[PDB]
């Protein structure tokens, strides 16, 4: 398990939660340097437990998918929340068994889903830690319109910094004060799998994608990845999705 507590969190003590995050996802190969993600595990080994705390030392425990850093749920006291959707129903049957009671979500755990639960896009939804301290408070309550909302910020705070060092640092700038996404953030989240198929394909193609991977850059330009020598790929993405999750 991993854990991160917000009372007394910084951009350091969050930079070493993002590192044990990434290092709990078992990989047996890199490419291009980067770890890639399993195809499968099999039972309760593929799901690793997030203990959050928020600044009054209340916890929810997060379950996360190995192979592609989905959430599938969360615990918070003696309540099991779940996606509505396979995967996270398969996850019920092996993470949080003890809990008194196990709702399922009124929405599957995907961006536009939640958007529409939450009312608004995450272009609008202010993000940090102070923002991940609120979502850890609202989701100990149930409020699905409300849970929508703080499961943007937790997805965004947790698996998308995970994935590239570029949102893990965006958050770290947002460590005492929330702010909506950048552009080039939305861009990179919607942009993993693609970016990981690509970078998967460069292995037999002398490092050139087959298809190119249009990004949004830090200047709010739109810029065009063909291959792995891109800053991308060399610097900012962490994790890989396997092909054949793909
Ligand atoms: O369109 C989206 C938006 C978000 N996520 C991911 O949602 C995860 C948690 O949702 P879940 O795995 O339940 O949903 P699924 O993506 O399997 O539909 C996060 O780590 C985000 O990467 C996603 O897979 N697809
Ligand atoms: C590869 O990408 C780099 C970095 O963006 C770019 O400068 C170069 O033109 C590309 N080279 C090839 C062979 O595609």
């Amino acid at each position: 398990d991993v854990s991160f507590r917000l009372s007394g969190a910084d951009p350091s003590s969050y930079g070493m939660f993002i590192k044990d995050l990434r290092n709990a996802l078992p990989h047996t190969e890199k490419v291009y340097n980067i770890p890639l993600l399993l195809p499968s595990v099999s039972g309760a080994g593929r799901y690793l437990l997030m203990h959050l705390f928020n600044y009054d030392g209340n916890t929810i425990t997060v379950a996360v998918d190995v192979t592609n850093v989905y959430i599938m749920g969360y615990l918070a006291l003696t309540t099991s929340y779940f996606f509505n959707e396979p995967a996270a129903d398969l996850a019920s049957q092996y993470v949080f068994r003890s809990a008194r009671r196990k709702i399922t979500l009124p929405y599957s755990g995907n961006y536009e889903r939640l958007q529409i639960a939450a009312g608004k896009p995450r272009e609008k939804i202010p993000i940090g830690l102070p923002a991940l301290d609120t979502a850890i408070s609202t989701l100990l309550h149930y409020d699905s319109t409300a849970a929508a909302g703080a499961l943007l910020v937790l997805i965004q705070t947790t698996a998308e910094a995970a994935r590239f060092k570029y949102i893990e640092q965006q958050i770290q700038e947002r460590a005492y004060r929330d702010e909506v996404p950048s552009s080039a953030t939305i861009s990179l989240e919607n942009s993993w799998s693609g970016l990981s198929k690509q970078i998967q394909l460069a292995q037999g193609n002398n490092g050139v994608f087959r298809t190119p991977t249009v990004l949004v850059d830090s200047k709010g330009n739109r810029v065009q990845i063909t291959n792995v020598t891109s800053n991308v790929v060399t610097s900012n993405i962490q994790l890989l999705l396997n092909t054949k999750n793909i």
